[PDB]
């Protein structure tokens, strides 16, 4: 029997290194009765609509290409929001009464959310640095394609543009982009640090993805295969933590091998100026999500 697995990203990433220990583990706990199936990115059309099609049975969906179905996803582009330690922002993610403030909104876009996982810090690239919210006046600054995560970049006065990935590259080094937010494995393996000079990491979001399932076929299975997935995708979630900062770390050292790009981490007092100058895109948050955003919000803050 045969579960499909869809990843939003190539072999070599988080999700891909996720989906094999996903796969691992479900076959020898189902004794080989459960096969897993991983589709990488290029190995296949919307792997969310393949996932309420039922073409598929499970599949990673980021906030980006959920934003116009679950806003409520945002909360996870708002910076400086989730907690910077590892440990408590752990526990928020695994916390049920987290999860549960989300199925709701998942089940109204018809898919069953399972849980979240951590593909590493934002990290922010462009030909200067950006220290203070005053040097992204003016930057044509490449945002996650979700409504709060261009409003989070509009207010350091940036222009937020949500061009294709494909294209990017050679918008950088043509100058008709300033610069770009994504983890460290993505930029490397986009080689966006060719065409950059200095890679900013000022620690004020994540990359996290959802782990997501087909509605019906959830609900249509045994306690006990039900098990299976749900306390595998419970397990995993503490060596995510640990997969990403281990390739994130790697991915950074291939980055350096390049030449020409320099790293700067903000000190506490330039990233207290960014959160104070971060909180309009929690209104604009608010505005389009209203009062579960709120709730949400809360249960982060504290
Ligand atoms: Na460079």
């Amino acid at each position: 029997v045969t579960w499909r697995f869809a990843l939003e990203e190539i072999e070599g990433s988080v999700q891909h290194l996720y989906a094999q220990q996903f796969r691992e583990q479900v076959e020898a706990l189902s004794g080989g009765r459960i096969e897993v199936d991983v589709f990488p990115y290029g190995s296949l059309a919307q792997l969310t609509e393949l996932t309420r099609n039922g073409s598929v049975n499970l599949a990673f969906a980021s906030p980006g290409h959920l934003a116009d179905t679950v806003p409520e996803t945002g909360l996870f582009n708002l910076h400086f929001l989730l907690p910077e330690e590892q440990e408590p922002a752990r526990r928020l993610l695994e916390a049920p009464a987290f999860i549960s403030a989300f199925e709701p909104a998942y089940h109204n876009a018809g898919l069953q959310l399972l849980g979240f996982v951590p593909e590493g810090w934002m990290t922010w690239t462009a030909n200067n640095p950006l220290r203070t919210p005053s040097d992204f006046q003016g930057l044509r600054f490449r945002t996650m394609t979700s409504e709060t995560a261009a409003e989070a970049f509009r207010s350091y006065g940036a222009d937020p543009v949500q061009t294709p990935f494909a294209q990017v590259y050679s918008d950088l080094q043509l100058g008709n982009i300033d610069g770009q937010s994504n983890p460290v494995f993505a930029i490397e393996e986009m080689g966006f640090h060719e065409v950059q000079n200095v890679l900013t990491m000022a620690r004020a979001s994540r990359f996290i993805a959802s782990v997501v399932a087909n509605e019906d076929w959830f609900a249509g299975l045994p306690s006990q295969e039900r098990k299976w997935l749900e306390e595998t995708i419970a397990q995993l979630s503490e060596e995510a933590w640990t997969l990403q900062e281990d390739l994130n770390k790697e991915r950074l050292e291939t980055i350096l091998e390049q030449g020409g790009i320099r790293v700067v981490r903000l000190t506490e007092d330039e990233r207290a100026a960014f959160r104070d100058a971060s909180l309009p895109a929690r209104q604009r948050f608010i505005e389009l999500t209203g009062e579960k955003g709120q709730a949400l919000i809360q249960r982060a803050t504290s």
